[PDB]
């Protein structure tokens, strides 16, 4: 512990569960042109899972490897707005995607999550009958409301 | 079905369980490695975390992010091949793999040079509250096995 915070609701798309989360910043290694734990106020992820029916090759549960997420996050409260990158990151309970980033104050924040499929990252699908899986989903947005005080 | 092939005895090292098996040639996108029609089988590694696994993944689950060559000798003759594998993924979920051509009928030893997820851009927590252990260093399994032509 490792407390963790929710970012809003859980939606599925696309055969996938996606989820957002925040926690105390991160080390990382390696490391590493984001921000240091002592610079960041949070360590922002994208909890990223195959539900039933997965079409492209992943059982239930299973994380979904070589995504390419970028995030846009808003403070509604002031219109403030903050771009970055996640990184692939394995931690004691798993692996997912996530930076440590820089909050934008006290408010009623909206992060929106731009998710590109495996193959932008260098994970090939089989396409032949006999082993092949579904084509990839087109590049796509998902979205979390939440609040935020900080820390403790 | 695909329908596949064992090549040795898996093989038990740094928490993982390390297998390889072979199957007929594959098509991957993108369409433009060796095409179906130039390769004589898709030769396959097959890494999942056992339990007890210091770097954050579960029983059972596959290692992501992993940097992969081998070494394929006919031991007949004491030809090689060098190359390198592509994570993939199939209907029975993800692998490291390439279509390879033969170098003919025979006794082979495929040895598989193996780099952590930290080459391939994965990173590791590192601070005590998220945190796993260090990486294993890059190190080689090999496997020996009967080829004759699919089959």
């Amino acid at each position: 512990g490792f407390k963790e915070y929710p970012a809003g609701e859980p939606v599925t798309m696309n055969e996938m569960e996606l989820a957002a989360v925040y926690l105390q910043p991160i080390d990382m290694e390696p490391r590493g042109m984001g921000l240091p734990a002592a610079k960041a106020d949070v360590h922002l992820e994208a909890d990223i899972h195959a539900v039933e029916g997965n079409k492209n090759g992943f059982g239930a549960g299973e994380w979904i490897p070589y995504l390419t997420i970028s995030y846009t996050l808003v403070n509604n409260d002031t219109g403030e707005k903050q771009e970055g990158t996640f990184m692939p990151m394995v931690a004691s309970d798993g692996p997912h995607y996530g930076a440590n980033i820089k909050m934008m104050g006290v408010g009623n924040y909206k992060v929106t999550y731009h998710i590109e499929p495996p193959s932008k990252a260098g994970m090939h699908r089989h396409t032949d009958s006999e082993t092949g899986v579904g084509r990839w989903w087109k590049p796509f947005d998902v979205s979390y409301e939440f609040k935020y005080v900080g820390l403790n």
